[PDB]
C-alpha cells in the first residue's frame, strides 16, 4: 500500500515531534534541576530495565544531530518542548539564562533551515521543588506555570507562533496521581481528579499569559490523547462502562476547554469535590486556536466492578496488527477521532500533534534500519488523515512521534517510535526506511 497525499492543501503543516525529557540528557548540566521524572527515574522498579533520562539522546549537547534529522526530512515544522526546570529550575523566582539560551537557539536554527518551532510549554517534567509543595495538588503550580509561560513566550514569542501549553494531561492526572505509572507514582484518586483540575487551570491561565506575553500574537492549543472507548460486548452494562470511559479518557478534557463544563456524568463517577473557585471554569475555556490530537490506539472496554470508582476496565483489541508494546494498529481511529473534533466539538482547526509506532528494529553494524511496520503504521494513518479531509475535517496538520528514538517513560528505552535510529552509546543517530519514506511523501505533496 502507498498513501496518496494529493487531497491534502499545500499549506499542510509535515511535521515530526519529540519532549525535552525523552531527548535531551545533560539532567545536572548549565543551571537545571531535578523534574519528577528525575526523580521517578531513581525509584526502584518504576522504569522498565532501570532506564533513566540522565543521559538519552544528549541532545542538548547534540541538537545539530537532530537538525540534521529535521533537514533529511524536509519537515515544515518541529514540534519539541521547554523543559519547565532547565528555564525556571525551583519552579519559582529566578530564570536561568543558559537554559532558556539554548531553545533560543534551538528556535533561531529552526527558522534558518525553514522550519517552524511548534513549542510545548509542559511535557511532563515539572520541577521537583514545586511537587515539594504538592505539585498538581496545590493551586499555586497553576499560577507557577503562567508565570514560566510568560517567560517563555516572552523570549522566544517574536519567533515562536505555535503554542501548545500542556501534552496530554491525562497522563500528568490519571497516569501520574491515579494508577501511580507515570511520574510522581502518586495512587489516589481524589489528589488525581483535584490534578487534572489544576492542570486545566494551568492550561487557561497559559493561553492568557502566552496571548500578554508574546511579541507577536500567538496560536495557542491542548495537546490530548484520545481514544475511542468502545465496548467489548453489546451488553448495555458494556456500552454504559465504555461511555464512562470515554469520559475519563475524552470527554473531561475536551467538555471543560469547550465551554460545556465538566460532564456532569464523571463528576458523578469520581465523586471528588473540584476545588473551584469563581472565574476558573471561564478560565479553563480560554479560546483556543487549534486543538491537538494525539492519537495511537483506540480502546476496548468492559464493564469490570473489580475496578474502584470507575468500574471498567480495558481489554485487548481485536485487529491483528499490535506494536511491540501490545497497542493495537487501528489507523480508522485516527479517522474517527479527527472526525469527531470537527463535528461534536466543532473544532476549527485540528493537528495531529502525535502518532507513531514502536517495533523491534535490527540495526546493522552501521544502524541502518529496515523498518517495514513502523512505515507502514505510518502509510495507513496518513490515509486516514486524508479521509478525514475529504470528509470536511479542518486538519491543518500531522506530527510524526518521533524524530529519532527516546525515552519511552516508564518503559524505559526499549519501544524505539523513531523515524530515526539512535545508538545510545554514541548518539548516533541512522535515518530508518520509515523517516527516508516519510521524507519522500512530503516531497512528492508538495510536488
Amino acid at each position: 500500500f502507498m498513501v496518496e497525499l494529493s487531497p491534502l492543501r499545500q499549506d499542510f503543516v509535515w511535521g515530526t515531534a519529540t519532549s525535552a525529557y525523552q531527548i535531551e540528557g545533560a539532567v545536572a548540566d548549565d543551571g537545571r534541576l531535578p523534574s519528577i521524572w528525575d526523580t521517578f527515574c531513581r525509584v526502584p522498579g518504576a522504569i522498565d530495565n532501570g532506564d533513566t533520562g540522565d543521559v538519552a539522546c544528549d541532545s542538548y549537547h547534540r541538537w545539530p544531530e537532530d537538525l540534521a534529522l529535521l533537514k533529511q526530512l524536509g519537515v515544515d515544522a518541529y514540534r519539541f518542548s521547554i523543559a519547565w526546570p532547565r528555564v525556571i529550575p525551583t519552579g519559582s523566582g529566578a530564570v536561568n539564562t543558559a537554559g532558556l539560551d539554548y531553545y533560543d537557539r534551538v528556535v533561531d536554527d529552526l527558522l534558518a533551515e525553514g522550519i517552524k518551532p511548534f513549542v510545548t510549554l509542559y511535557h511532563w517534567d515539572l520541577p521537583q521543588a514545586l511537587q515539594d509543595l504538592g505539585g498538581w495538588d496545590n493551586r499555586d503550580t497553576a499560577y507557577r506555570f503562567a508565570e514560566y509561560a510568560a517567560v517563555v513566550g516572552a523570549k522566544l514569542g517574536d519567533r515562536v507562533r505555535d503554542w501548545v501549553t500542556l501534552n496530554e494531561p491525562l497522563c500528568s492526572a490519571w497516569i501520574g496521581h491515579w494508577e501511580g505509572r507515570m511520574a510522581p507514582g502518586i495512587t489516589d484518586p481524589a489528589i488525581a481528579v483535584r490534578a487534572s483540575y489544576n492542570l486545566l487551570l494551568a492550561h487557561g491561565l497559559g493561553v492568557a499569559a502566552l496571548r500578554d506575553a508574546c511579541p507577536e500574537p500567538p496560536a495557542v492549543g491542548l495537546v490530548v490523547n484520545l481514544s475511542g472507548c468502545e465496548p467489548a460486548s453489546q451488553s448495555p452494562e458494556d456500552i454504559r462502562a465504555a461511555r464512562i470511559a470515554d469520559g475519563h479518557i475524552n470527554r473531561w478534557w475536551l467538555d471543560p476547554t469547550s465551554g460545556r463544563g465538566f460532564p456532569a456524568d464523571m463528576v458523578e463517577t469520581y465523586g471528588v469535590e473540584l476545588p473551584e473557585r469563581p472565574g476558573d471554569l471561564e478560565i479553563i475555556a480560554a479560546p483556543t486556536d487549534f486543538i491537538g490530537l494525539n492519537y495511537y490506539f483506540r480502546q476496548i472496554i468492559e464493564a469490570d466492578g473489580s475496578v474502584p470508582v470507575l468500574g471498567f476496565s480495558q481489554v485487548p483489541g481485536p485487529n491483528a496488527e499490535h506494536t511491540m508494546i501490545d497497542w493495537e494498529v487501528h489507523p480508522a481511529g485516527l479517522e474517527e477521532l479527527i472526525l469527531r473534533l470537527a463535528k461534536e466539538y466543532g473544532a476549527e482547526k485540528i493537528y495531529v500533534t502525535e502518532n507513531g509506532s514502536a517495533w523491534v528494529d535490527q540495526p546493522d553494524a552501521e544502524f541502518a534500519v529496515d523498518d517495514p511496520d513502523r512505515t507502514a503504521y505510518l502509510e495507513e494513518h496518513l490515509a486516514a488523515c486524508v479521509r478525514a479531509v475529504e470528509q470536511g475535517a479542518p486538519l491543518a496538520g500531522y506530527f510524526a512521534w518521533s524524530l529519532m528514538d527516546n525515552f519511552e517513560w516508564a518503559y524505559g528505552y526499549a519501544p524505539r517510535f523513531g523515524l530515526a535510529y539512535v545508538d545510545y552509546p554514541t548518539g548516533t543517530r541512522v535515518m530508518k526506511t520509515s523517516g527516508k519514506r516519510y521524507a519522500d511523501l512530503i516531497r512528492g505533496h508538495r510536488e
